[PDB]
């Protein structure tokens, strides 16, 4: 399967669509399709490659930063983060933690 991915950046008022097949992990995908996003870690492991869930699901178990309260309300790591449906995620959402 090959599921769509739209990238939003609310501050920037920016929307990208990129296709995502179900083996490869969002960041990877978004920089194959031409679209930099942040990342430091690449594993799972720290903020940088945070996004929020507006619609649709992934898959995220490589990750390991988040709590579950915050996997509930909807974070996400895009750099070991697989979509499991389309989804709709808004990036650059590091700073929502804190
Ligand atoms: S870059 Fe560290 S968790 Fe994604």
């Amino acid at each position: 399967a090959t599921f769509k991915v739209t990238l939003i950046n609310e501050a920037e008022g920016t929307k990208h669509e990129i296709e995502v097949p179900d083996d490869e992990y969002i960041l990877d995908a978004a920089e194959e399709q031409g679209y930099d996003l942040p990342f430091s870690c690449r594993a799972g492991a720290c903020s940088t490659s945070a996004g929020k869930l507006v619609s649709g699901t992934v898959d995220q178990s490589d990750q390991s930063f988040l709590d579950d309260d915050q996997i509930e309300a909807g974070y996400v790591l895009t750099c070991v983060a697989y979509p499991t449906s389309d989804v709709v995620i808004q990036t650059h959402k590091e700073e929502d933690l804190y």
